[PDB]
């Protein structure tokens, strides 16, 4: 479970690091 | 604390979920 | 071990939870 636990955790914060950088993408869209 | 912790990345998670959800509307809308 | 992953669980929430305020402050934003 502990290793799922983490697996699962470091990439839900990568799919959360992405969509910083999307958001950041539209921020800078629409200015 | 193992079972708490795991719902509460499972309700992270769908969280995470919307937000794409969010985002992919809003790539849509400005594009 | 499990100290440290309620740590990241912690601070990706808070991630989480900033990006759904700039999802909201976009989506007022454009439609
Ligand atoms: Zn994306
Ligand atoms: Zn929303
Ligand atoms: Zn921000």
């Amino acid at each position: 479970r502990m290793k799922q636990l983490e697996d699962k955790v470091e990439e839900t914060l990568s799919k959360v690091y992405h969509l910083e950088n999307e958001v950041a993408r539209l921020k800078k869209l629409v200015g």
